[PDB]
């Protein structure tokens, strides 16, 4: 049933993939709150669809500024990506548009922060804190890698922690539907497995080792792969070699040997299982996997967290660039 909750999943993901929604909603339906701060491309404000009522925190992406910094691309595929997938735990893109001036993605309000400051700010989680929001991570691969997307930007960066403690995955710029195996190199040093650093080609096994790298650091405080200069964080990254700290249980060692394998043959993610010899193994015996999927376990942390008009041009700027938001 897992099997048919993933192909329907998939048939209502490449319905939206292949015809891409646009122009879901314009900007006179909604009612301007607060402004909540200023991103590279522009601000993000807390507003309300005027027509239901219903809250959402709008980005509003200057079209000028994502050209000049060359972000055509990756913004067009993080929207084609957003609008076509549906998982609780994956920012939710709710409505965009476009005018003479900007984007605009209507998001979900999701208050909290993000996993990298909250890391700084507690140490390092206990292992029932990480298991709960690996467990989210885990889920969420497996729903992306069952439609052939890699994600490929695993980072404590890109994980919101939502006003329920729940895990939320944002930034789907680097993220590429891919059918076998693909050569980019991308993502930040510490996370990269060694077959992208090799320059071998990959596929969606270097998610599992970037859950491997990122659980090794929510519950160590800090990554297992680390130096001042990334030639040297690549040296280790490619010679296999973890060390531990000496709290790890020997359970949460043996998962970490499993995902920060270099051996793809023997790579927890990469197998016949897949997913599931990381859902069966001894670290996660505790974890219900259904409760977290409904949101039905209470987080171990819950976080606490003059307007300006939006001019929009008489004149349509980089219209042809943006052709397909």
């Amino acid at each position: 049933s897992v099997k048919e909750f993933l192909a329907k999943a998939k048939e209502d993901f490449l319905k939206k993939w292949e015809n891409p929604a646009q122009n879901t909603a314009h900007l006179d339906q909604f009612e301007r709150i607060k402004t909540l701060g200023t991103g590279s491309f522009g601000r993000v404000m807390l507003v309300k669809h005027m027509e239901t009522g219903n809250h959402y925190a709008m980005k509003i992406l200057d079209k000028q500024k994502v050209v000049k910094l060359k972000q055509i691309e990756h913004t067009l595929n993080e929207k084609r990506i957003l609008q076509a997938v549906n998982f609780p735990f994956l920012v939710k893109l709710e409505f965009s548009f476009k005018d003479n001036s900007n984007l605009y993605m209507v998001m979900e309000y999701v208050p909290g922060g993000e996993m990298f400051s909250h890391l700084r700010r507690i140490g390092r989680f206990s292992e029932p804190h990480a298991r709960f929001y690996a467990a989210q991570i885990v889920l969420t691969f497996e729903y992306l890698h069952s439609l052939d997307l890699i994600y490929r930007d695993l980072k404590p960066e890109n994980l919101l922690i939502d006003q329920q403690g729940y895990i939320q995955v944002t930034d789907f710029g680097f993220a590429k539907r891919v059918k076998g195996r693909t050569w980019t190199l991308c993502g930040t040093p510490e996370y990269l497995a060694p077959e992208i650093i090799l320059s071998k080609g990959y596929n969606k096994a270097v998610d599992w080792w970037a859950l491997g790298v990122l659980i090794y650091e929510m519950a160590a405080g800090y990554p297992p792969f680390f130096a001042d200069q990334p030639i040297q964080i690549y040296e280790k990254i490619v010679s296999g070699k973890v060390r531990f700290p000496s709290h790890f249980s020997s359970d949460l060692k043996d998962l970490l040997r499993n995902l920060l394998q270099v051996d793809l043959t023997k790579r927890f993610g990469n197998l016949k299982n897949g997913v599931n010899d990381i859902k069966n193994h001894k670290w996660f015996a505790t974890t219900d996997w259904i409760a977290i999927y409904q949101r039905k376990v209470e987080a171990p942390f819950i976080p606490k967290f003059e307007e300006e008009e939006i001019r929009v041009s008489i004149n349509e700027k980089c219209g042809k660039e943006f052709s397909e938001f």
